[PDB]
């Protein structure tokens, strides 16, 4: 009660013996500040009148909600002022952002300041997604610095603005969940070294796209509803906010899918600031994350707003689906 394991202490003790500049801690502390202010805004968005649109379009196709603008501004200002970043990639910005020379640090941060747009007005769970890379290059910081494979992630995670606000953070040694204490405004450790179940009993996907699904996804869903061995069918769940569906996948196990479809070769979700961070989390918790044909973290991107198909969750469920894709694979 008078010894609170906050995120800050955790990240600090973690990188102790393995010392370091400590700009990662500065990084994460900065981000926590922005997540608290996003949480506060969201918990009162109707009163504050933060519902609706801002009147702008993004890169390939999304409508800009007022909360997008607010949250994007927050995350950018605090990352910049942390002195730990040099390149920022945001879902809301067409180009990467280069931090002014005075405030530069060695990390590249890829983020979605607010994910789950369609669910904002109906008060369903939304969140913030981030991927953090070390800049390897020695040349002047640039967008190229963000075009790294997810395998190079040094830290990734999300803030879930659900019934409670939760900060899930994955680093080289594992995944830890921190819950926002609204009274003292600190993220406190509530779940340590989280591991996903090997097999779950929930499948999560938008069946509204059944007409566009590939034979592999079609066969898999059918198998979840009509199990060949007469086991109980899987329950369905699709909140519609990636951060919510993935978090449930993490703590309950199962599978989440946003696959490629007849009209979307590369799926819908964004590789840099949606799929890679969740892929990384999934794999640090002992799960898997695939496009159906290759590991998400091994893709080498060519576009910061590039899209990727993503199938993630319990290894045995992701693997059952990989087998179906392999079975269907053609010349
Ligand atoms: O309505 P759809 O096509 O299922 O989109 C849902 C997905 O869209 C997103 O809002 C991303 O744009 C994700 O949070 C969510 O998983
Ligand atoms: O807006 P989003 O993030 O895409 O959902
Ligand atoms: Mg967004
Ligand atoms: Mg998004
Ligand atoms: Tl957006
Ligand atoms: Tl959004
Ligand atoms: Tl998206
Ligand atoms: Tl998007």
């Amino acid at each position: 009660d008078t010894n609170i394991v906050t995120l800050t202490r955790f990240v600090m003790e973690e990188g102790r013996k393995a010392r370091g500049t400590g700009e990662m801690t500065q990084l994460l502390n900065s981000l926590c500040t922005a997540v608290k202010a996003i949480s506060t805004a969201v918990r009162k968005a109707g009163i504050a009148h933060l519902y609706g649109i801002a009147g702008s379009t993004n890169v390939t196709g999304d409508q800009v909600k007022k909360l997008d603008v607010l949250s994007n501004d927050l995350v950018i200002n605090v990352l910049k002022s942390s002195f730990a970043t040099c390149v920022l990639v945001s879902e809301e910005d067409k180009n990467a952002i280069i931090v002014e020379p005075e405030k530069r640090g060695k990390y590249v941060v890829c983020f979605d300041p607010l994910d789950g747009s369609s669910n904002i007005d109906c008060l369903v769970s939304i969140g913030t997604i981030f991927g953090i890379y070390r800049k390897n290059s020695t040349d002047e910081p640039s967008e190229k610095d963000a075009l790294q494979p997810g395998r190079n992630l040094v830290a990734a995670g999300y803030a879930l603005y659900g019934s409670a606000t939760m900060l899930v953070l994955a680093m080289v040694n594992g995944v830890n969940c921190f819950m926002l204490d609204p009274a003292i405004g600190e993220f406190i450790l509530v779940d340590r070294d989280v591991k996903i179940k090997k097999k779950g009993s929930i499948y999560s996907i938008n069946e509204g796209y059944a007409k566009e699904f590939d034979p592999a996804i079609t066969e898999y869903i059918q198998r979840k509803k009509f199990p060949p061995d007469n086991s109980a069918p899987y329950g369905a769940r699709y909140v519609g906010s990636m951060v919510a569906d993935v978090h449930r996948t993490l703590v309950y196990g199962g599978i989440f899918m946003y696959p490629a479809n007849k009209k979307s070769p590369k799926g819908k979700l964004r590789l840099l600031y949606e799929c890679n961070p969740m892929a990384y989390v999934m794999e640090k918790a002992g799960g898997l994350a695939t496009t159906g044909k290759e590991a998400v973290l091994d893709i080498v991107p060519t576009d910061i707003h590039q899209r990727a198909p993503i199938i993630l969750g319990s290894p045995e469920d992701v693997t059952e689906l990989l087998e179906i894709y392999q079975k269907h694979a053609a010349k």
